[PDB]
């Protein structure tokens, strides 16, 4: 009945050294001593060159293990090595979850002269030109790996579209392969967003689905995988993703494989649609809470902090909410910077690691700092923070979201955690008191702050109620001395 914590363990301007999965490998003992239970690591397959994040996909059977793109290794090692590293973290109870990339391919081996129109990027589904002869990136044959675990070889009939002519190199373009046809359902803005970038897989296709699951199967086997990171899902055909799950969990032997999608939209209603049309099936990260905690930070104590939680998949789907504060398209220069300044962060992770609601996913940007981009590791507040949640954040839950600055939520503790119950007080704005029910048990005890913001302490009356202070622009957690 422990408190379950995810990590992102990497973040965008990691050097390319080789070194991630050692590292993390490394570290699996102390991830255990505060309290993270699952890691999300990047993807781990042969990406268009050798210092590629993992999304630029060229080769999904490539973990850092054949000589391809001039490179054996990935960003982030060799198989052998990540082998290593998740049987570290299963050494120390941590589960293991991979970031999968089925959107599209990039790096292709060759391109291939075929037809195409050109589409309205603003509306995918109004063709704009006649049908000619592109020169496409849409080869895939990976001869650096051979056909070892897999002779499946890709071309431009597999794909949808790309957004490149190599014979005429004209920007601001998509182009429609020949017969082709967008997949459905994916998100509607710009009427069918079924094209993000790269060469777009057909998942209408039925080779293509068959080889899709039969990867996943490997990948979840070959590196003995918890669950999975799904990027891009709102860009790949619902009804697919939603039968790749099925399919993998039935194979592998995983029937409980956790599942964390990215549908990237800041309308808790897209995010519900997705979920409907995937039976449930799967979590998602709570991207309007982010932005939530984006609007409080931009808001200079004038944002209505009673408002915090509203159009959340944290308040309103708690079973199926990744809730996270920062990740590696957020942070400063990357394609959804909207970061969450130092002052406030805090406050977001405490919202996030004390409530009962969502499963956490704390950031390595934020726990190790961002040295490229002048971001300060938050580590040593972190980790009490972190202790709060692993120790402390058990049993019934009281809100009292019902200050524009002052807002504050208890937990009463559970008898399996013992000492647990705390009272969390927060102000995007001058400091402030707040009386709330911690529990009739708690009575006569005397509370500290585990931050270390305050250093008074707060006794607990014969009613079970405390007046539970914090500092201006700060967060305090109160915890039986
Ligand atoms: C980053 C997220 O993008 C999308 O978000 C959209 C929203 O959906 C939309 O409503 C509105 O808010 O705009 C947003 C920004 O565009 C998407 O919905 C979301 O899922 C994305 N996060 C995911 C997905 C991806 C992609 O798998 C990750 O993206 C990251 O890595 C990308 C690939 O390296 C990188 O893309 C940039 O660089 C590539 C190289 C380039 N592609 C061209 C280049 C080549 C070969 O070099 C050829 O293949 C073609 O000619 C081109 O397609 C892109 O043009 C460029 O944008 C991206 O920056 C980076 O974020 C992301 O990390 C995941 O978390
Ligand atoms: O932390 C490991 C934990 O992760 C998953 O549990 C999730 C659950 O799926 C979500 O619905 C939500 O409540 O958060 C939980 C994490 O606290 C795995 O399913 C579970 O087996 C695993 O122990
Ligand atoms: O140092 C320049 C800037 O870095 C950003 O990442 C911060 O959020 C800013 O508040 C800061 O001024
Ligand atoms: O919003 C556009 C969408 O409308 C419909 O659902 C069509 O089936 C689909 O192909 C199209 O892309
Ligand atoms: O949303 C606008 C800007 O708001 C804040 O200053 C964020 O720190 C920055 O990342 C973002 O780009
Ligand atoms: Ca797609
Ligand atoms: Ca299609
Ligand atoms: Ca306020
Ligand atoms: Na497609």
């Amino acid at each position: 009945g422990d408190n379950g914590t995810m990590m992102q363990y990497f973040e965008w301007y990691l050097p390319n050294d080789g070194t991630l999965w050692t590292k993390m490998g490394s570290d699996a003992s102390h991830l255990k001593s505060i309290g993270i239970t699952g890691v999300w690591f990047p993807p781990a397959y042969k990406g268009q060159s050798q210092s590629d994040v993992g999304y630029g996909v060229y080769d999904m059977y490539d973990l850092g293990e054949f000589n391809q793109k001039g490179t054996v290794r990935t960003k982030y090692g060799t198989k052998a090595q990540l082998q290593s590293a998740i049987t570290s973290l299963h050494n120390n109870g941590i589960q293991a979850y991979g970031d999968v990339v089925l959107n599209h391919r990039m790096g292709a081996d060759a391109t291939e002269t075929i037809s195409a129109v050109e589409v309205n990027p603003s509306n995918r589904n109004q063709v704009t030109s006649g049908a000619y002869n592109i020169s496409a990136w849409t080869d895939f044959e990976f001869p650096g790996r051979g056909n070892t675990y897999s002779s499946f070889k890709w071309h431009s009939y597999y794909f949808d579209g790309v957004d490149w002519d190599q014979s005429r190199q004209l920007s601001g373009k998509i182009y429609q392969i020949q017969g082709k046809a967008w997949d459905w359902e994916v998100d509607s803005e710009n009427g069918n967003y079924d094209y993000l970038m790269g060469a777009d897989i057909d998942y209408d296709h039925p080779d293509v689905q068959t080889e899709v699951k039969n990867w996943g199967k490997w990948f979840v086997n070959t590196l003995n995988l918890d669950g999975v990171r799904l990027d891009a899902v709102k860009h790949i055909k619902f009804d697919y993703m939603s039968s790749w799950l099925s399919s993998v969990k039935s194979t592998t032997g995983k029937s409980n494989l956790f599942a964390v999608g990215e549908y990237w939209n800041t309308s808790l209603g897209a995010l519900e649609n997705y979920e409907n049309k995937t039976n449930w099936s799967m979590s998602l990260f709570d991207v309007p809470l982010h932005m939530n905690f984006q609007a409080a930070a931009n808001g200079g104590g004038y944002y209505d902090m009673r408002n915090l939680l509203n159009n959340t998949m944290m308040k309103n789907h708690p079973i199926q909410a990744v809730t996270f504060v920062d990740n590696h398209d957020t942070e400063p220069g990357q394609a959804l910077q909207s970061w969450v300044s130092d002052w406030f962060k805090p406050l977001a992770y405490a919202t996030i690691l004390t409530r009962q609601e969502g499963y956490p996913c704390v950031f390595y940007g934020d726990y190790y700092g961002i040295p490229s981009q002048s971001v300060s590791a938050k580590s040593t507040w972190l980790d009490k923070q972190l202790s709060a949640r692993k120790s402390y954040a058990y049993g019934t839950q009281h809100d009292y979201l019902d200050n524009q600055d002052v807002i504050g939520w208890t937990r009463e503790g559970d008898s399996a955690h013992a000492g647990s119950g705390l009272a969390t007080v927060m102000s995007d704005g001058p400091g402030g008191s707040k009386t709330m029910y911690v529990g009739t048990a708690h009575a006569g005890q005397v509370f500290k702050d585990i931050t270390g913001n305050r250093t008074d302490t707060v006794t607990i009356n014969s009613a079970g109620n405390g007046t539970f202070p914090c500092n201006g622009g700060s967060v305090s957690i109160w915890v039986k001395q």
